[PDB]
């Protein structure tokens, strides 16, 4: 008989307002033949998780009484890393000790345990298994807990929409310091795509520029350079010299930033909007559409991979392989350990409030 | 020897400031074997013509001294209807009396005459020729003079990008009172597309609404209604109750208007931006891209048809056929006749100044 904790809400709103923690019990002695019990190792706070609770994200778990509430309640969090604790009599694809992520969104990963069927999960190698398998590296908890959204998002935006000629063509991305952006820089490096990362200026600009170039940005500019008519020819020359074109823009900021990166594409450019961190709309001069044949589209990993297990699997497999080979590193998280002294929902509330500090991971 | 008149400018700027009339001589007796002389029958004042004169349009005729000026000067106007006055010895694609339009932009149509080669012109049937061909109608001067831009633009936007299901699907367009808008409404009716036209409010709204519905708009709303969150569900009902979807948005306004019509599309909607009458940029909420898989693109008839003679021909032929069959009517022009007493440039300056009154056509 396991006592678990889950972060719930019964009504949408700001996480600081509507979240609470619900204790509930899992009976490890009553597993159906295809059922599995998992224990959470870590799960991040993503913007989508927050948007989901706020009610402005049209993919969400049902509100149910399943965690022992009287009011229907929804769990929180869409990705995370779990460890298999026990499996039913008919489960052969998972065993105790295995690492898994949810196979689908809306599973609720802001909680200590879960009961599910074996097909609710996708197996990741644990570090012991990686090492036994002759890999130079095993996954860290943060790498496994964050493998399913941001790395896939970067990979798919860079490969699924426009073919960049290796060693020649460019993508331009804003939110250069974001977790997605750091994955995008690395994957650009691994696939030999040139890239410009746009970041907000900061006192240690030089340090951050150096870090992003190491990850794999070709050039790094500030949003002020992004805004600059004067600086524009600098960017054109970079591209001219490469013999390639700027064919793809990645936008998770909106507002002026989206305008700026759109302007820097060659004619017949494509922008994918995948976030709006500024809360400002995507703003594009009429002339880009008419005269430069700019196209502005969206990207939603959840929808793309909704009914494409094949694409999810091969992408996820590539990310796993890169980690095991040491070719990819994670967007690092600020980690907060749950030990039962402070209610679980307060840790996540803190993670939401502190997300400005950088990606937050709640660990167990 | 023919004495002609051309509207020119030596320096870019507002038409009211920079235009003048230049007399020039055309020799009707010494034509090269491929050369053609034409007499202008009518030419309209279009936004792009003004933008060229203003120097804010990326495609413009070269400044030249060929009209007999000291300073180099450019001609004005991109479309018009001409009558063939005389052809060279090797010309067999055109005869005297034939009706033609320019085959390419930047021809300079704000003038009485032109000398060019036969391939500078595209033949339309004159009313004699339509009659002899058994059509119930021949083209009018305004229909010929304005056939080459706005109706091709409306047709191509409606048919070249997304397939609307006849009798079911919708497009939504702003600038509903524009010439292009009025063509689109009719072409929508002819192809059995449902549509919403968004227009600016005005004293005679009821009359304008009736007029556009007569042309073919299924529904007409004001920009206020376009902006209204409360009115939104009413528009969604129109589309849902028809059994179709709103798949296409046509934008020539920009700004809040572009936002509003984008919001009315179903998932996987496409917006085509073909103008920016508000001078505000195309503004799209991030959520439409991510969650509605909205796409925003451009339309420039000049670029699209620039190397697609077959598509241009097919479209032009259909527009001609509908006029001939009496199935399509022109967006009406306010016509100013040049009798040679008032300087030609003054007629066009007036046309420009009065273009807010509606499409202006100078006739000869
Ligand atoms: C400065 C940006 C220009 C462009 O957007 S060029 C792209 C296609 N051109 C347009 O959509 C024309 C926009 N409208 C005008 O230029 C303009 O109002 C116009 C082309 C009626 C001309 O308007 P006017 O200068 O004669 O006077 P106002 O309408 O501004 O009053
Ligand atoms: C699987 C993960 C998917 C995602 O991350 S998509 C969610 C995008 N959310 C963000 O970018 C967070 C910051 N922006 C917002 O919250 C933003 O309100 C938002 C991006 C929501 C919504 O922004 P909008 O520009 O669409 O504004 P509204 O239509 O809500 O008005
Ligand atoms: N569509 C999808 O499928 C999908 C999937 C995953 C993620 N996303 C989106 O990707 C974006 C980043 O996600 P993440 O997980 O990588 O988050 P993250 O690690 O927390 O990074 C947040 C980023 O936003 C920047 N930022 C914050 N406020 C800003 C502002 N007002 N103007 C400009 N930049 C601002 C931050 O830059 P600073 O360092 O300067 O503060 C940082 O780069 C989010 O919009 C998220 O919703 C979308
Ligand atoms: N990209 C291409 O290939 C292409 C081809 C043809 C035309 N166009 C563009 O299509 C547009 C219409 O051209 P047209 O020849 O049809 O001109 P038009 O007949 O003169 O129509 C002008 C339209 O603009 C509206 N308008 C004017 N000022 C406005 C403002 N501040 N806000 C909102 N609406 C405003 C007018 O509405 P009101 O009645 O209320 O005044 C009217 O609907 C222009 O932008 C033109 O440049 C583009």
């Amino acid at each position: 008989m396991i006592t678990a904790q889950a972060v719930l809400y019964t009504q949408h709103g700001e996480p600081k307002d509507v979240l609470f923690t619900q204790s509930f019990e899992i009976d490890d002695d009553n597993l159906a033949p295809n059922e599995v019990i998992v224990k959470t190792l870590g799960s991040p706070v993503n913007p989508s998780d927050i948007n989901q609770i706020q009610g402005v994200y049209p993919s969400k778990p049902a509100k149910t009484t399943g965690f022992g509430t009287t009011e229907p309640a929804a769990p929180c969090g869409n990705e995370g890393l779990f460890e298999v604790i026990k499996v039913g009599s008919n489960v052969s694809s998972l065993e105790a000790g295995d690492w898994v992520i949810p196979s689908h969104v809306n599973f609720g990963t802001w909680r200590t345990h879960a009961l599910g069927n074996d097909d609710d999960f996708i197996k990741l190698p644990n570090p012991a298994q990686s090492k036994a398998n002759g890999k130079p590296n095993g996954l860290t908890i943060n790498q496994g807990a964050t493998i399913s959204v941001n790395p896939l998002t970067a990979y798919l935006m860079l490969t699924h929409y426009v073919k960049l000629t290796p060693g020649k063509d460019w993508f331009i991305q804003n939110g250069g310091t974001s977790a997605v952006g750091k994955y995008a820089s690395q994957i650009g490096k691994l696939l030999n795509f040139n890239s410009i990362s746009v970041i907000r200026d900061r006192p240690n600009l030089d340090e951050v520029v150096a870090s992003l170039k190491e990850l794999g940005a070709t050039q790094v500019i500030t949003e002020d350079q992004n805004n600059s008519r004067e600086f524009g020819p600098t960017i054109k020359e970079w591209i001219k010299q490469s013999g390639g074109e700027a064919k793809l823009a990645l936008n998770c900021v909106g507002g002026k930033s989206s305008t700026g990166i759109a302007r820097k594409l060659n004619n017949n450019g494509l922008m994918l909007t995948y976030g709006g961190m500024s809360f400002q709309p995507v703003t594009i001069p009429t002339s880009l559409y008419i005269f430069k044949n700019f196209t502005s589209a969206g990207f939603w990993v959840t929808e793309l991979l909704k009914n494409n297990k094949e694409l999810k699997t091969s992408t996820l497999n590539q990310i796993i392989a890169w980690y095991e080979e040491g070719k990819l590193t994670d967007a690092k998280s600020i980690e907060t350990l749950y030990d039962g002294t402070k209610p679980l929902h307060e840790l996540y509330q803190d993670g939401v409030a502190n997300s400005k500090d950088g990606k937050q991971l709640i660990t167990y």
